[PDB]
């Protein structure tokens, strides 16, 4: 069936290569040495002839790049050009300066040109890099992820039975702080008999310790929304959200409102009470939230929401809300 | 007659035969074996030579089918698209790797296709298997379904005697709960005499007791609103509405609002006051709703429904509100 | 004039013959039996070779109909085509499954074809039997109208005397309870001197203790709200509205609101309190409400309405309500 | 001047004289005969050959006219034509068979025909008399207008001065009542040195003790906002607004809102809090008022409103509210 | 530069005076004793050969117009179609009855035509004479301006030392009551080295005492907004906004809100609670309010603006309002 | 690589260059004395030759130029189109009499002409002068920046520390009072480790203390909000948003809500808790916020700004506002 699967393939490979080609060679001549760092979760050119890394640890260190050619107006240009037609979009001087696209492997890549930067000679250049590791929850546990609290094993015990009995949990906190990489190891007390569907922006989560699943992607034009309704028709025991944003929030509102089994999700807040109020916020974005309260969306999630685990900029537990 | 109804029907079965008939070959070519399983509730393909069966005893069974050419990736092309020009759809990697459909006999089908899958290789289907068995009420009764409840003789009886008066009965719970297997066995103690009118997606409804009645369907162009705006002018008795969904929350409003009698129905909910405020949420996303206060709506369902029944994983009745 | 006035109506009369009497042959050779039988309802049929008709007993009598040439799929087909027509409407077995339409005599009609029925071989028909009969006030006292009433003699002289005064009277109940007979048997204690307009969708309504009144009627591009808003030029005394169904509701309440001399009118609602959460319902289906309050429009109609009348199942009056 | 200003209206009148001449020979020809009669308010023809006529003291008088050729059929569609075409609109049995119009002097006309009306011989017609004769204030008294009233004294003197001064005054009832009637006889009160602008359809205000004034008049095109709007940009002392309707009631609020002096309306309202109320819904169905809340403009209209009169339909008042 | 500057504008001027010289004969040859006038604020002709004119002592004073060629329809007719032509409007007797618009030197006139007035012969035209006349403050104190007042010397040194400082003073009152005459006197205490920048429809706002200013005026086109909008784009001290209306009442209170120096404005209103009222009204009908409170915009005002003066129809202060 | 930049730069610049010196030259010609002055703020000519500048001691500075030929009508024309054909607009004197545009080197410029002006001779131009300096926070010290504060010692230490911690800071107060050059000198106090990123229109904020940065610019089709959406794209530490205007401030709120490390930002509002309602305001204007209430949106950002710092006239802080 191979052979006979690979010229069912042929044509639409042909047109991804040679869509893909260009940005994997522009890709690799600039940015190579940087993607192939170790802990590193950002890279950023500032149009100024050094690049910034920002390493896990939050420190940010230099690159000095005025001696390369692949960082010449003509060469950062090629790989802006490059970025946008891959996603089937423009990039230029006038009604398009500010471009959101991605790699060929998936790191979102944010892109501004002038007038919008400082002048004639400045591109600014930003690559997110994905959880691409997982660390065991004993991990965790051994960094001292819950040492700032007061009820240690209070809480291990929480998180460990309480996402085996199937809990509504929610994991927030500041970008890069480390709630992609926690939701990923607790996935290890989800019983695995239970079938999970994911619904990503980028591939970052693993399966581990389960044998029936399905990953859903969005982008372009596929919404959130699109792939967690179509999600409620694939019949799962857990559903792994990514990462909560704007009208998926009203969405999610629902999938816990008809009383479904165990959510994981992520979320940006400062702590429990500003996820609450945050989760009330995105819902209402979303016109069929037009005709309910605030009050009557907050209530709600309070309701629903089985617990709260908020991370600081060091990667600590520094809250873990239970209901 | 027959001879003369043969001719009148000649040509729109031969436009229906020409649509199915690819459909029934490659539904069986590559499920065949899976359909005729025996208390199955649905059947996952997640594009990785393998099948996932759901028992009714809640769990899942892997098949390997490695060595068929069925699950080729031209082979499973071939069934998708089948799926979508059936229901005059179109399914491809672009603008619609969401497909939302149905087999030859009524069974919901879903399929994703890339970009939105993890990959190139993948397709993921999903099937879910109708409630084709009425179990009678005594058979619930021996399996324990009440043995959970303080009031047993209590709730028993306010089952029999209130639905053969004709009260507005709910039966919510999660997916393959038992909801409409229940509310079938329940429809013995609707007298005989009572025109029935139901409402269903998917023909799940048997009648075993009643002679004068009408089965409407939705699907398409056709809403479920539709039908149960049709239903109103062709004078029921009882109104059985297969289940809950989105706008015609309001319109069931509406007809218990104007003092109809027994309805009965299936919603997706947690338990009672999450069904109250399930219904309220619904019922906002309509439109003549706008002028209509979350509270009045609320408060609106709770004088009018009768007694919800919830049901838990177990297929067990572990709350019996009544009013 | 006679003479003068055939050619005058020569044209018109002409074209409503050639569209009106294929339906009429169509008609009689289906239902003819049928819809001569006395104290019936309502007549349906759901495509398996019985016709059930109501009778005011609330018994539903079936017929066998196997033999008849008249329910060939063929001949059913015609008469659905019939009365599409005669509305100029269409209906078929795609976009136009479902039609609501009347027979030549006003009779309304609700026919439904497959895929919305179960099958290829189901046509369902129901057409409902207007009041054609008037039993005296006198008739509904002796068949004991009032005996559930713990003040008989005080509701039988407020509907009299109330009446005469011009009260704004609400009947209410279910469908085929009674609402439309009682309103016109008590149409007696109008003075005769007043001049009466009423607005119906199916003469039903007759005049024999009054000389001055004009019938209005609705359907098609003619709403209810039109005839409502004609009447109110048309200088009446008193207002029979036929009976309350959605934005005529508003159109209503602002006729209570400008002080106007009794209105009769009938309404769906299961008793006093949800008549009236009923009336506010209703009234904030129309635009120019948005911006009234649900508790504003309640308040409204409970200030305005002097008496409501509400019949159960069996007819017979078991709430009489009186500000 | 004159013969030059003959001139100047020559292409005007004669555009109006052909238009206007075919209706007032049918007008003169279906109803001389009742429009010459005394003491009348309505004149309404029910489409069987009889015409009914109210008189003003509440009493309707039939005429027997089987044996005239003006209410043939032909006769009676060519007076509909002729108001209809007047009036630059269309009347037929389809999409037009209510028509709102005007006779040549300006008196309402409502015309309905079939499908509307019963039947096929039926054309409903009904002429609304304007007030076209002035009682003074003492003939009032002399009536008894106010003997129903416990500070009979006290009432009138509250209008003679109140109105002298200029406080905003509303008289309201029923149709028919005498509120134009009771306003006319009242201007007596407005001192003669005051600027007068009125706004009415039908010309019925009379101006005996006024010099300075303009009347402003609205009908198709121009609506009773425009005129009000245009009013304020004319510089009255006293305005003068024939009869609250819809939108205008906002515009109408503003106007108290500025403080302008003395404004006299007429209103449909049961009564004084019947009269807020209704003022605060009207003001509702214009735009501009969205973003006010219905107690707020309840409450506005209370704190303007200077006294109201209502009138009962014996043509007295029963109600003298004054702030 | 002259010469120069003369052949820059020598095409616009040509296009101006082709325009406006046929309406500046027209207006001599009808008005032109009129408006020669002393203390006149308003000139009516009524249609019916006689002119009134308004002095500001509150007296009309009529003139006979009836051996006048001026005043022939045909004349009346030419000056209207000046007056249309001149602000690229049209008039007719069809879909532009009313029209607005203004003399060569800027006043305001409005003209309504038949079928709009009362009949053929009948042209209504209404002139508002602006305030061209600068009354020092000092003759306000001596026309005892003040003297209704319970706090005289305490009103007269909070308005002189209230100015000088910069609060946000607002004079009401109705038409013609002397609003923009006195907050021109008063600007006599705004610091002479404050820059000031006015808003007007109508020059009529004269600097005397300052050298720092610009004048910005609105029509057509050019809204109120957009000059206030403008206004602040242009580093205003003070700002002297002519009257305000309605959307403007938004804009206007932000510029409060931004916590902005010392703003002069007039406005209709009964008395200073009307006003704080009056200004939430005209707020609410802008757009970007829909989401804001009716109490929170009247909570604000009253917070925002420092004291308001209210003037009587006898041109005194009856009340003084001080935050 | 630079000869290959200044290739790829070879039709961007000399577009630009072909477009902008027409700009420069009328530039110089008209203002290039006025601005080389010292310490200035705006520049304005009212029309009527004289040039008005105004001082940071908050004095206006009148300059004569009659006998300059620069101050020309034509002179004076060509300098506006070239202004408004720099940002691709017009200006004329019929339908864009009023522009908004930028000098050369970003500062922002209004000019108006008739019939706005009060007449054909007058041209009104006002430019803004940027912060173009950097003073040290120590200058503020040195300069009396606390001493109207109680609690000076207690106010520069919450300042300094504070923002060390990254806290969420405003600077408020009106036009020229020193907010931007108060916040460019707080820079100081951010951690040199620290990512940051500005939004402005004009630039102004210089970085002489951090090496990791990235500037963002709006005007023409790219809004704030845009940049503000890119920027969160872009991983800062810090965000510095020159000015909230409108929409923006919506946009803000989410930022905070996502407990996003010390944001610095200024806007127009005259003391603390005018700030809190001013932001409640202008983020009621953007869409996503329909359905959040005004005290919702109040309290959520009292509880998220750490503190308020006001400015008063004389360039000071009198409110120091600490959570
Ligand atoms: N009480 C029961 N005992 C054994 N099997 C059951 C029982 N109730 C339902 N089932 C089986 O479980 C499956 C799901 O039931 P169904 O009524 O369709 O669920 P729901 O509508 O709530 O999703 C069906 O195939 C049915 O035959
Ligand atoms: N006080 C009165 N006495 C006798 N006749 C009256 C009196 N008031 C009104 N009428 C007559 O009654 C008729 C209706 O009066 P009108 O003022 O037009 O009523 P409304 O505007 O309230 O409908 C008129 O023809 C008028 O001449
Ligand atoms: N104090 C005063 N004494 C005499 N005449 C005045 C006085 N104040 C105003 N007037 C005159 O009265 C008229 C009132 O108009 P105006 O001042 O513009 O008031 P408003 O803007 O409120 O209509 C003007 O023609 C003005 O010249
Ligand atoms: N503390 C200060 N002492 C002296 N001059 C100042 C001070 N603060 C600001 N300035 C000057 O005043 C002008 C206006 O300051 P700026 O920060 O731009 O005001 P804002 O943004 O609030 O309008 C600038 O030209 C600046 O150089």
């Amino acid at each position: 069936l191979s052979a006979e699967d690979k010229k069912f393939l042929e044509v639409e490979r042909a047109l991804k290569e040679a869509a893909l080609n260009p940005l994997r060679h522009a890709t690799e001549e600039l940015f190579g040495d940087f993607l192939k760092m170790e802990n590193i979760t950002e890279i950023c050119y500032n149009g100024n002839k050094v690049v910034w890394v920002l390493k896990n640890n939050g420190e940010w260190q230099p690159f000095d790049v005025r001696d390369r050619k692949a960082f010449s107006l003509s060469r950062l240009m090629h790989f802006a050009r490059c970025c946008a037609s891959f996603k089937k979009k423009t990039i230029d001087n006038y009604e398009n300066p500010i471009l959101s696209s991605n790699l060929a492997n998936g790191e979102r890549v944010q892109i501004v040109l002038s007038p919008v930067t400082v002048n004639d000679e400045t591109i600014s250049i930003s690559i997110r890099i994905p959880s691409k590791t997982t660390y065991p929850h004993s991990f965790f546990e051994e960094q001292g992820f819950y040492n700032l609290l007061d009820n240690k094993e209070q809480a291990i015990s929480a998180i460990k039975d309480g996402i085996a009995i199937g809990k509504n949990v929610i994991v927030c906190g500041g970008t890069g702080s480390g709630k992609t990489t926690y939701i990923k190891s607790i996935m290890e007390f989800i019983p695995k008999e239970e079938r999970i569907i994911s619904i990503e922006d980028t591939e970052e989560i693993v399966f581990k310790h389960h044998k029936n699943y399905t990953q859903l992607f969005f982008g372009g034009n596929i919404t959130s929304a699109d792939c967690l309704k179509s999600c409620l028709r694939m019949r799962p025991d857990r559903i792994i959200l990514g990462e909560l944003r704007s009208s998926e929030a009203y969405d999610f509102y629902n999938v816990l409102c008809s009383g479904h089994k165990g959510t994981l999700t992520t979320l940006h807040a400062g702590s429990s009470e500003e996820a609450f109020i945050r989760l009330a916020n995105m819902s209402s974005s979303n016109s069929a939230a037009r005709n309910i309260k605030f009050e009557s969306l907050i209530e709600g999630f309070k309701d629903l929401i089985d617990m709260i685990v908020h991370i600081n900029h060091h990667k600590q537990c520094d809250e873990f809300y239970i209901k």
